[PDB]
């Protein structure tokens, strides 16, 4: 399984993951990235359709605040770092 999750402190608010994968990634109300799969909480699955748009995202984040792992994160975007 694979959960994902964005580090609101390292975000930049680039536009971009909303624009590679938009049924994962969006913008809360500052502006600020984060998943709508589960609220940034790192505990919903995610859907086998939306991976290959999840990967797109990861790659594509200049400051790696989004995360992806095999384990829930539980609200902790740092879990692994
Ligand atoms: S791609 Fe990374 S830095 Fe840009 S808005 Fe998304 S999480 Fe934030």
């Amino acid at each position: 399984p694979k959960y994902t999750i964005v580090d609101k402190e390292t975000c930049i608010a680039c536009g971009a993951c909303g624009a590679a994968a938009p049924d994962i990634y969006d913008y809360d109300e500052d502006g600020i990235a984060y998943v709508t799969l589960d609220d940034n909480q790192g505990i919903v699955e995610v859907p086998d359709i939306l991976i290959d748009d999840m990967m797109d995202a990861f790659e594509g984040c200049p400051t790696d605040s989004i995360k992806v792992a095999d384990e829930p994160f539980d609200g902790d975007p740092n879990k692994f770092e």
